[PDB]
């Protein structure tokens, strides 16, 4: 993984974030509306919870969230890294439902009244532009300044590696492997030396290329070639999509859509969607809610 | 800028290419179809020739042909190389060439890179900054660099090398390009947007990924390679940020193309175009197509041969 | 600077170490006997020790202790750290220790450096040109010592070999472990900042042979202290080294050159009288431009370095 | 291996070179005055010149008393000869250069003349006035490349493709990052850097210095190839340093106080017997016989 935050003027910002394993993961979209009340898991002492907010869910194999953008522009990435039961499944969902900001989550994550059932660790960047950096006994480390994020090593060894880096300069020189450190400091001193700008549509597309660079290249064997990579405007409530054998990048318009309780649920079957492009709203169909492995 | 070169399996070779530049650069695809006398240049002692093959061009500014693909699968891209000269004094008085039509003249008459060898190496022409460097490959996976040192054309045998980008010349680029070969792709590699770093990059990747036989599959993987050599957009702090990518498929004979900004990649079929003699000139334009996928062919409006 | 750790075979320990600096920082030799009454400062509350072993040290511009070797093998080199902080609301009312003879307290009164970490554990003492240190014992074990903010943190080097400067330990090993991720084989930082001259250090001590000759692992740390040497009258607006020293654990001897100079020699401390009552004698290294092999025929005696509380 | 050209100022020039093999490679040194007649054909030898003589069969390196420097460095794509080339032996060909010439535009004209044939290696020369060129064999032809504002010379890969190496790292900047490994370019992009980076003097004894802390940070820690032995020769005061990387001391033999005319003695230096001897080694330089060729 390769999550890029791309702060624009006039509050925008975008999150970019790229998938790469060695093998395809099937990935749809799923819109849920409020008031939709989830369990934790399916275990003894699991927890329930209502959601109060309406998120679009990237839904790995049609049962795990492994990512989403709330209707408060509030954004989750999960990323590889090498008490009440809480599925990973649904756990970024539930940080979604409940939070609007990303300091919400924060205090909900110190306060660990949940156990969890090859891990991963999580970015949260909220519509203002905070951002901060969870890995687990749970660890919040504030991003600051830095704007990118991968997967190993730990966050405190990843700004190490950036900031010794940053000290020979990315106008000089960059390390250009596949390695998570090399796309972690390409991507942060790209993030800092594009052009910031108001427009929507071309701060995608300036996200889009900066994600493109720390991308690594399909098929990629002497594997973890990037299988498909998101955009989430926080500002305008868009959360972009594309794979990276496709021909056109489409977004989900959560401000065109139903999010008030009552509403039916809506996916978008990313296999049957390889040539379409703007907004795909319309291409979203009344389906059922994902079932947790 | 960057041009790779990739051969899936089944004798497919799908070229790569990206134009990296500060300002944005209109291009918009004409198809010329056989059949079409054009002209070498308008000063005195011109000389005239008929297009023997169709061919789909990237006319930059509607002026000049950057790069373009023949009916034959001949593939030609024009790059920018800062210390190219073109002229010297056995050139002196030889047929003028412009650069506008100079990449066409290789497409229309040449169907493989052997025929665009023969022709060069005759060298009855001077050309008439837009110093430039070319890379030629054919179906067969043939592909060649032209470069002019001080007006003496040399040509040089990619071979194994993949990748192709600005300065330096070929042999100092290929000493660099070994030079990182022996340290190790998997180990290191160099991340800017130099030229070499751009080369060393795209080479490297061409050489690791997986060959295919699908056609569609093989453009999107040269479609990851190039964008990793790609200069991210409104990079500021020359030769900067990637205005568009395309990408030829020269065994089944489709041109794609795409404008970074744009929110969707297509192409040209040749194979569905009528290219006999006479046929309309088509034109795309890239401005009014911005969501446009899959085969472009449809947009492809009946227009006039561009001016040189 | 730069700090190497060789260790060969029959527990033959080397450890070298070269000082950077932009200006020339004039080093004297100074061999101290046992039961020397030394204060550890000149304010008030400071405390008084009688050292237990005889050590050497490298006194820089005759008024305080950058390094040195006791009579025990236990070795302590100090080097630049930018963001160490030595005090804070917790050590304020502490004794005070200076500086200048902090590293000949740890020689005078410790053998190992276990013993270090257990008197460094305590922090009953205020520091009062900010430096973190490297000791290493004998056996070969080894820490790094900082001052983490008025906190003593004391780190394990294990299998890490080399220590430079900044960043601090941590950060350092972060960067050691993603360059030998890439392989020293295929690609090594060859600047002349603290890391670049971390990592070099840090691979080279792990590729070059292990010997049971002393003579033979004196001039392999040489050699790799030499690729982390910053070369002369080159600086930075990280500068050159001045100096490189390199002490031998199991046999008590401790070399030292100039880079400027012709030779190198050592001073061995099992050939001198280190007993209680003993004379104070000292190597001034101007005049050993051209000195090679044992220097204790050229140790004069001398009254003790005043140090600069 | 690895060899420097270092400029100080009021025309002071010292070239740095450091042995890296495998193995230990014995290399005494031995002082040849002029009107020595050897063969290679014969010549008389114009010129004084001191001998780096590797196995004590073959001249490795040397300097003369008209300053002309010249260092030979492993090559691994050196094809000496081919159908178009008197047969001169490689074990004499460093002191045929020496003896007859005493700067570094009179070895180019005699080399392009090629009227001879010749382990493969190439050769840095420079003369007194700072002016350094480098030969290679490329397939029987001499090719002769300017230095010019390059300072580091080392082993594979030929000129053309070391210059674009060090100019294509000389754009990051040596100040940002270098290469740190001990393979060929490498060093060579480091040498070039800090040679054009440090302070030049008048001081002959700094400049010594400082050539060294070049060439010691160039070289490849011992046992890791590994650095045997460097030299560095004193262009304006005829002064050629040695010493060996275990030893303790490093030595010079100083030209200008020794007798290099027709009928004196040559004198050898048995490197193996100066294991602590510093400063000026005239004293120590025993007489002996010529080497035996290879
Ligand atoms: C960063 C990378 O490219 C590599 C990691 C990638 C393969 C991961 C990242 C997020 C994962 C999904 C998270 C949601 C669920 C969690 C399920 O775990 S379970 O609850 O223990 O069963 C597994 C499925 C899925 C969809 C994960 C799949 C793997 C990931 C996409
Ligand atoms: C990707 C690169 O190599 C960077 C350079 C880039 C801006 C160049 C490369 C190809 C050029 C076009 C080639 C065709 C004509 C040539 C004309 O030259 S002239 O005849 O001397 O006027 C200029 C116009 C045009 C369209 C070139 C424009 C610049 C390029 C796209
Ligand atoms: C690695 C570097 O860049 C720094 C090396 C060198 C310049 C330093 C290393 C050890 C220092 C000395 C330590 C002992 C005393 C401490 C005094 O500080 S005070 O007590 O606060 O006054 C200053 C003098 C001296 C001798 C230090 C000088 C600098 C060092 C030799
Ligand atoms: C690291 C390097 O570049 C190589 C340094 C070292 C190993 C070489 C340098 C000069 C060599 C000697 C040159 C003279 C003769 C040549 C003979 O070759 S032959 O005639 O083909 O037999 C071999 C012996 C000798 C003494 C060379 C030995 C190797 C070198 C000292």
């Amino acid at each position: 993984c390769s999550r890029v935050i791309y702060k624009g003027t006039d509050s925008l910002t975008v999150v970019g974030r790229s998938l790469d394993w060695k093998t395809p993961i099937p990935t749809n979209l799923y819109v849920y509306p409020r008031g939709m009340t989830k369990k934790s898991s399916d275990a003894k002492g699991a927890f329930e919870w209502t959601s109060t907010y309406g998120a679009v869910y990237a839904v790995g194999y049609d049962g795990g969230i492994t990512e989403g953008m709330n209707e408060m522009g509030l954004v989750i990435n999960g990323l590889f890294c090498k008490r009440p039961p809480m599925s990973l499944a649904v756990f970024v969902g539930w940080l979604l439902d409940m939070n609007a900001t990303t300091q919400q989550c924060v205090d909900v994550l110190k306060e660990h009244n949940f156990s969890i059932g090859s891990a991963l660790h999580w970015g949260i960047t909220d519509s203002t532009g905070h951002s901060v950096v969870v890995e687990f006994d749970i660890r919040i480390y504030e991003m600051g300044e830095y704007r990118a994020m991968t997967n190993d090593p730990n966050w405190p060894a990843m700004t190490a590696i950036i900031d010794y880096w940053d000290k020979i300069g990315g106008q000089n020189m960059l390390p250009g492997g596949v390695t998570s450190p090399s796309r972690c400091v390409r991507a942060n001193y790209f993030a800092h030396h594009v052009k910031p700008t108001a427009d929507p549509d071309l701060a995608v597309s300036i996200t889009r290329s900066i994600v493109a660079d720390a991308s690594v290249p399909y098929t990629y064997m002497i594997l973890s070639s990037t299988q498909w990579r998101s955009f989430a405007d926080l500002k305008n409530l868009r959360y972009y999509f594309d794979i990276v054998t496709d021909s056109g990048i489409y977004y989900v318009d959560l401000t065109r859509l139903d999010l008030y309780p009552g509403a039916p649920v809506l996916k978008l079957d990313t296999s049957k969607a390889t040539n379409l492009t703007g907004c795909a709203n319309s291409h979203l169909k009344r389906s059922a809610p994902f079932t947790p492995m």
